């Protein structure tokens, strides 16, 4: 039986410099065990799970999971992280392995979705930037063939945030780790974005600065964005399309003479110079870019993320454990010589900013990216400057690029989740919203990769709880999707790429 | 008579370190005479349409500089004084606009600004000349003439006025953060504040472009496809496909769409390479210095046509490579190819008499009654239109007054189709001047609209520009008061100007 050969399968396992943990079988219809996750699922699949760390230098380990389905596919998946984790994402891997993927996770290199397991431990970094993802797929596709007797066929990536950024980093720089990645919200530029996100307390100030904004202020400043560039992409729906056409005035929220900021519905102009450098690009020394504005049009989750006066931790933890080595440094004195010297370490270019795709290119890979308009945590602006990057960089154009690398903005979704608009594009069970390849990015990718066909749009459903409310066709970058009629906006065909 | 009173009035004439070269009477209908206007300013014409006493002078304004001004006093005088301004680095009278003024009967003056010419050199080793371009030749041609006009008319004058664009936009806004006494109602174009990093900007490009030969040049041929693929992208987004770009702030091009496929070259001039889509995407970049410090706005796309010359054709920045030679350096041979970041934030830490022109504080205007209406065209090829916008929220921000508590005192219309102080291709006739005249009504002239203003109390709502066909009027549009946006609606064409709304 499937179950009596995964459950003597431990004793064939023969990974290098490795503790194996388990080897067990897990039916359908079962809540998945966690008690390997740090301090649930129903399958809807049985499956074989082995655990076990590999280490991967005198002072860094992995912890991993492989997941080997008894309705294999052919096809080998890997996973990827979230933040600064430290966690293996069991939503993911259950969202593959149920289409039949030998699917993989590892937790990065270290537990827990924080920085302290880099202080004074480069190799513990060297796994966050890039070795414990690849570590995770060779060994992987290791258990995967002695598994399976016919193996694998291709191989998949899907990951979104840190996994962004990883899937990234397997294409510039390990471009025969996968045939076909998702990648969605990069954590790319990593370095600057980090800064960046150190950047909004030296701008706000803790809550009682003068240049501070309430969350009450900042719900004002989302609905006069709202007014100011809801309707620029045609559509009266309380939903910004394209973000980029919106350059939104904050000026308009001034008080009045009989109004008082203290009411929360307009703002000082100190206030007013606040929002205008969170929706201003952060430049370096010598004025070079850095990094680009936060988009319009996410700040009531930014209130969350970035705005509410308190320390950014990832930026907190970063700084303090990789770039200074001090426990105690005070993020709020961030500077931007602080960022150049990060910008200098660069440890194992987790920058992940390599615009040269030639090596995956030719190995046939394709790469379908996305990014969501409302992101509050990593603004999408930066998925569109490396658009430009790459193309710029390799000197193709988009049409060219489109041979292996789409690009889409997805309207009216948050950082890896949806909002409030037509954001459930299948990028995992949280957005999952149907199996057509046009509804589902993952599937889309195994099409583009066996089967040729190329996804020209990423179409997204916009749920309640469980209902399809409507759908919408995000465009393929750089065209933009406007509103034109004759039908309502909830008609996807009211909408065209232009 | 007048004439007679025009006749007798030099040996009249008494003021602090003037001396008076000539009074003249002119009667309507008539060449102007040029004979002080040197062959740098283009010597000798304008044809009166009005009759007036004619002053010219110079003025001294330190041991080693001094100004030529001239006086037009009509004999069909209004009460109201007006100055005009100058351009460039120049340098010479704008007779275009003192004719203007003088024609609606201001008492009108105008200066060299304290030199002849529309360059720097004069700056060379003279820092009282340079202090007489940043902000004193102008107030200077304001307390003499209001003298000269006092002396002359038995009425004097009532209200004083300004209109300038370019240069003279700048010179106007000096006025209204430096001199709040000088003037009641202020017209201000396309203004050339934040003049330093205004200066860096314009020497940037070249850094950018490269000269002719380098890879990362961009030619005539490929600006025009990259205009096309702005106007493709751009046009649309205020509603009306009409080939203009109404705001271009919603305009954030890709050019990267203009990359060569695989059968094209670029030698084509239809697309371009990697390296010249990235020297575009920095002409449509901002530009920041040291310490990351905002310098200059990108230059707002459409503009492209004209851009090619003032600035992308890979060669030196005439007045950027004058002010760093001479103001900067005092070194005539620096060479502006090496321009830097940190050249930038040097001629910024100088700041010669506060020629930055950047106060945000307009309280001491606003407090003595001024009003102050500011323009600027959307198609400027010289002075980004989004250098405006910057100043417009520095103001409300500096002074904490809302656009409804600043539209009290200072109003903001951005003006579609408009080019650098000159028409374009859509309804930029807004009366600025004789080269943007459309009628007489208050909203469509905006020196009549300032008029309106102070002597009336009544504030443009809108500035109503025209688009003309020679002289006829083909359509107009009503630009809106910034900050809002003008949208096309219908149900009308879009040459209707009802059916567009501000919102
Ligand atoms: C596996 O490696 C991790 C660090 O990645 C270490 O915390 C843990 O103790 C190791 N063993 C496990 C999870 O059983
Ligand atoms: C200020 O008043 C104007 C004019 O009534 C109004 O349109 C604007 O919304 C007001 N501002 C605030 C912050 O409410
Ligand atoms: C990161 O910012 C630094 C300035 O500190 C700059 O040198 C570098 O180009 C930036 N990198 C990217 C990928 O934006
Ligand atoms: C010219 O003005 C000066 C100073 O006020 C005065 O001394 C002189 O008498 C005046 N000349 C005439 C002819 O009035
Ligand atoms: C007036 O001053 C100018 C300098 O601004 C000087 O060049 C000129 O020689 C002086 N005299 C005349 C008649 O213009
Ligand atoms: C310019 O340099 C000269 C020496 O060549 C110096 O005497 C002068 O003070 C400097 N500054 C000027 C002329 O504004
Ligand atoms: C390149 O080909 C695409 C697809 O045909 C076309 O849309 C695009 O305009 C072409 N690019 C150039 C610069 O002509
Ligand atoms: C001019 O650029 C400098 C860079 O040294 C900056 O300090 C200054 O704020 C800029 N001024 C304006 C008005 O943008
Ligand atoms: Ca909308
Ligand atoms: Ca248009």
């Amino acid at each position: 039986s499937f179950q009596a050969e995964c459950e003597s399968f431990k004793a064939k396992i023969n990974v290098t410099n490795a503790n194996v943990h388990s080897v067990t079988y897990v039916p359908a219809g079962v809540n998945i065990s966690m008690a390997d996750n740090p301090s649930p699922i129903t399958s809807t699949f049985a499956f074989c799970r082995i655990a076990l760390n590999v280490t991967t230098s005198s002072k860094s380990q992995i912890f991993m999971e492989a997941w080997l389905p008894s309705n294999y596919s052919g096809r080998f998946l890997s996973t990827g992280n979230g933040g600064l984790g430290g966690c293996v994402k069991y939503d993911d891997m259950a969202y593959a392995a149920g289409y039949g993927f030998a699917t993989v996770g590892t937790n990065n290199g270290h537990f827990g979705n924080n920085g302290v397991s880099f202080y004074q431990n480069t190799e513990v970094v060297e796994d966050f930037a890039y070795r414990a993802l690849h570590t995770g797929v060779v060994v992987g596709k290791e258990l995967t063939k002695n598994f399976y007797p016919q193996g694998y066929n291709k191989s998949y990536y899907l990951g979104c945030s840190t996994g962004g950024r990883q899937g990234w980093k397997s294409v510039q720089t390990f471009p025969d780790d996968f045939d076909g990645v998702v990648a969605g919200a990069p954590a790319f530029n990593f370095i600057n974005l980090t800064s960046w996100g150190a950047r909004f307390l030296t701008l706000t100030g803790d809550s009682s600065a003068e240049t501070f904004v309430t969350e009450t202020q900042w719900t004002a400043v989302h609905n006069e964005i709202i007014r100011q560039c809801d309707s620029l992409d045609g559509a009266k729906d309380g939903i910004i399309e394209d973000p980029d056409l919106c350059q939104p005035i904050i000026e308009a929220l001034l008080c009045n003479a009989t109004q008082s900021s203290t009411s929360g519905t307009c703002l000082t102009g100190a206030q007013v110079k606040t929002v205008n450098g969170v929706f201003s690009a952060t430049y370096g020394l010598n004025g070079s870019f850095l990094y680009p504005r936060m988009q319009p049009g996410s700040e009531l989750a930014a209130y969350s993320s970035y705005y509410s006066g308190t320390p950014f931790a990832y930026a907190e933890d970063w700084y303090r454990y990789v770039v200074f080595n001090n426990t105690n440094w005070d993020v709020a004195t961030w500077t931007v010589q602080d960022a150049a010297i990060a910008n200098a370490q660069d440890p194992y270019q987790i920058s992940t900013w390599n615009g040269d795709l030639s090596p995956f290119q030719k190995k046939g890979g394709k790469v379908l990216h996305y990014h969501g308009m409302e992101d509050a945590i990593i603004s999408s602006e930066s998925s569109k400057v490396y658009y430009k990057h790459v193309a710029d960089t390799m000197n193709l154009s988009p049409s060219e690029l489109d041979s292996f690398y789409r690009f889409f903005p997805i309207s009216g979704m948050a950082h890896c989740a949806n909002a409030d608009g037509p954001s459930a594009i299948g990028q995992g069970t949280g957005t999952f919203a149907g199996n057509n390849p046009q509804d589902n990015v993952l599937l889309a990718m195994v099409q583009w990769v066996e089967e040729g066909v190329a996804p020209d749009f990423v179409r997204g459903a916009k749920l309640n709880g469980s209902t399809v409310e409507y759908r919408r066709k995000h465009c393929k970058y750089p065209k933009r999707n406007r509103y034109v009629g004759p039908g309502s906006y909830t008609d996807e065909n009211a909408w065209e790429c232009v």
